């Protein structure tokens, strides 16, 4: 897991930029899927174009050899795509290139073999049909979950990247649907809205963190992932966002102690759609999107730039997800603390093998 600290730093850098853009929107993105997509893209780039990409993913190229970078990503892809995965994690990256380009066979091999991704040739001279084929690929890859992803291409487009991911996890210790009820969600300190709220009395990996001024809940999925929910104390959301570090996360993941709690957690159906050109440009990745791009590993003779790059992540949290593991947790008599995720909170999903940050986000209003 040599690249996990870099991915964690990329997650935070990406998160802190989005939360600065808008402070009143649900955030949800996949640090892993975005970083995978552009590490794969870097294989077709050279010189500064290449270096800007890996540095933008929080890799110090003076310290970590590039072979270890791509080895880390491909080992991460090996665990996420096990055929016997209960993770129910659907992700894909599509490269759409102008059919008039002479593509380097080495790049297409690396994309399909090393990164298990997809590359398509399209006639960008028909800009509305190229857009349809891009949206059809995402809709077919998500079996109808993500529809009409790309809303507009510009006529000069010759190279587009789409990165999607959809997660519906199954809780190892599930909630009962009968106990889900409508509850208040404090969008601010004087305002509430009603949302469907799951609840369960059980033995939770849960603690209050002085450092973060937050409650910290860890719940395991069926499969190889854990969800971490951060509930900030009153007026402490910005403090929580500032203080998150990879080492603080690791200590939480090492704790296996359990205490009783009456947990209230909203059902969630949230999506995030991001312009990676704009977003990753703020993180230093710009030349690959500019006329000066060195994409000579993709095509040798003709000029090329990445004209379009979109990321869409979809999350569903509910009670269960297809029956009968039958865990019995023993609940002590004492009064269990009431931990209600009924105000803005942050969350992070972690791949259990690599400790990689599969997702990160913030819920400011479950029914936005």
């Amino acid at each position: 897991n040599k690249i996990t600290p870099n991915l964690a730093e990329f997650a935070f850098s990406l998160y802190r930029q989005l939360a600065h853009q808008s402070n009143s929107t649900n955030i949800f993105f996949s640090p892993v899927s975005i970083a995978t997509a552009f590490a794969m893209l870097s294989l077709g780039t050279k010189a500064d174009t290449h270096d800007e990409i890996l540095e933008g993913l929080n890799f110090n190229l003076t310290e970590i050899p590039e072979a270890q970078i791509h080895e880390g990503f491909q080992e991460l892809l090996r665990t996420l795509n096990q055929p016997d995965s209960q993770l129910q994690l659907t992700t894909g990256n599509g490269l759409f290139l102008s059919e008039g380009l002479k593509l380097v066979d080495k790049f297409l091999e690396d994309v399909k073999k090393l990164y298990h991704s997809e590359a398509f040739t399209v006639n960008f001279g028909d800009t509305e049909e190229a857009n349809k084929q891009i949206n059809d690929y995402v809709e077919k890859g998500t079996q109808g979950k993500i529809v009409d992803l790309v809303k507009e291409l510009d006529r000069d487009t010759v190279f587009a990247l789409v990165n999607y991911i959809f997660f519906k996890g199954k809780w190892e210790r599930p909630f009962e649907v009968k106990d889900t009820e409508e509850e208040d969600f404090h969008v601010d300190q004087v305002t509430t809205v009603k949302v469907p709220m799951m609840k369960r009395l059980g033995m939770f990996n849960i603690q209050h963190s002085k450092k973060l001024s937050s409650w910290v809940l860890l719940m395991k999925y069926l499969g190889n992932a854990t969800a971490i929910f951060f509930l900030p104390d009153e007026g402490k959301l910005q403090h929580l966002e500032n203080e998150l570090t990879h080492d603080i996360i690791t200590k939480f993941l090492e704790n296996e102690d359990r205490r009783s709690a009456s947990l209230h957690l909203p059902k969630l159906s949230i999506t995030g759609t991001y312009d990676l050109k704009s977003v990753l440009g703020q993180l230093g990745i710009t030349k690959v999107f500019s006329n000066g791009a060195d994409l000579s590993g993709v095509t040798e003779e003709a000029p090329l730039k990445l004209s379009k790059a979109v990321h869409k992540a979809v999350l569903t949290i509910d009670e269960k997800g297809a029956a009968g593991a039958m865990f019995l947790e023993a609940i002590p008599m004492s009064i269990p603390p009431e931990v209600k995720f009924n105000k803005p909170f942050v969350f992070l999903m972690i791949e259990q093998n690599t400790k990689s940050p599969l997702f990160m986000g913030k819920v400011v209003n479950p029914t936005q």
